[PDB]
C-alpha cells in the first residue's frame, strides 16, 4: 500500500508548499498513522511509504486554513478532510487536492 | 443562518435523490444538529432552517457510499465530509456537491 | 429548449457578475445564437430563452479573461469555452461554471 | 515550451487511455500544432515536444466524445476544449482533464 498526496494551488496555478496532511484509519472513531507536510512541489510521495496494509476506511486532513492564514487570505475552510476506501491494498493511492479559497476538488489520482 | 446542500450526480447530469446528509457543529468534538435526506431534486433548502447560529466550524456529511451501494455501483468513497466555518452568521450558504464515483467538488455555492 | 448559466468565483465565495457569455451553434464551423452578461447574482437565466431548438452541438464562451484583467489578476485562461451536445430540446440546460484563476470546473446543472 | 496533457476517468478512478488530443494556436482562427493520443496512463507527456514556442492563446481539444462513445457511454460533452494562455515561454505545462460523463474540471497542473 502506498499513499500519496499533493495539492494544487488554483489562485496561482502552482503547487501549495508547507501545507499539514494528517492521514488517519477508521477503528472501532479515528486514529493517525502518519502526519506529514506537503514539499516546494506540493507533496507528499510516501504519507504512508510502502507497506502493507488492512483493508477498511481512511482520511486525509488537509490543513489548509492554516496555510491560507500565513498567506493572510481567508477561507470557506477551516480545514479540508477526505474519506476514502481501500480494499485493493496492494496499489498505490493518490488523493490529490485541487484548492481554491472558497471551492476544492479531490479524485483517486490514482 | 440558512444551510442548504444539493447533490448533482456527474455520471448521470441529473440530480442525485435520497441522499442523507449530517449536519454537525464542532464542540469542546463533533455533535449532530440535523439530518435530511435529499429530494427529487437533489436539494435539501433547510438543514438548518432560517435561525439564528453561533459562529465556528461547522460540518456536513453526504452519505455518499450507502448511494452508490443502492444503485450498485463502486465508489473511491465510503461518505463525503465538508468542513466549513461560518463568521458571518446572518447569511445563506449554499454546500453543493458534484459527484462522482471516484472523484468530487465542492464549494461556497455561495 | 431552455439555457442558462451561472459563474461562482472561487477565490471569493461569491458569484462573479458582468462576465460576457457567447452562445453559439455548430453549423455546416460555429455561429452566434446570442450574446449575454452575468448579472448581479452572476447569472443569465435565459441565453437562449424559452424557445424550439434543433438538436446538435452547442458552445458557451465565458469571457472570464476580460474578468480578471478588470480585477488586475492573472489567470491561464484568456476565455473558457464549453461544448455541449443537446439530444433532448425540450429540457432547461444549466451550464455553471466554478471560476479559479488557474483551474476550473463544468457540468450540466442540470 | 513543453505541453502535457492527462485524463483521469472519475467514473473509474483510473486514467482514461486511447483518447485523441489536439493542440492548436491562435492565430490571425485556430491552426493545429500536433495530435496526439493517450496512453496506458492516460498521458501525453510531449503534445508539443521541448521546443521554443511563441506566446499567446492555445488550445487543447479532447476528443472524450468519441471515448464514451466507443464505451457505449452518454455523456453531455462531444469534446472538450481548453483554452490557454502561455506568457512564460521556458515553462513545462500541465493540462490535465478530470473526465466524468456530465462534467469536467481542468487546471494548470501546473
Amino acid at each position: 500500500m502506498i499513499l500519496s498526496v499533493h495539492i494544487l494551488d488554483q489562485q496561482t496555478g502552482k503547487p501549495a508548499p508547507g501545507v499539514e496532511v494528517v492521514l488517519e484509519q477508521k477503528k472501532d472513531g479515528w486514529t493517525q498513522l502518519n502526519t506529514g507536510h506537503t514539499d516546494q512541489d506540493g507533496r507528499i510521495k510516501a504519507l504512508w511509504p510502502e507497506k502493507a496494509a488492512a483493508p477498511g476506511d481512511y482520511r486525509v486532513i488537509f490543513k489548509t486554513g492554516q496555510y491560507f492564514e500565513s498567506k493572510k487570505l481567508d477561507t470557506f475552510f477551516p480545514e479540508i478532510p477526505v474519506e476514502f476506501h481501500i480494499s485493493k491494498t496492494n496499489e498505490h493511492y493518490h488523493v490529490p487536492l485541487l484548492l481554491s479559497q472558497y471551492g476544492y476538488s479531490t479524485y483517486r489520482g490514482s
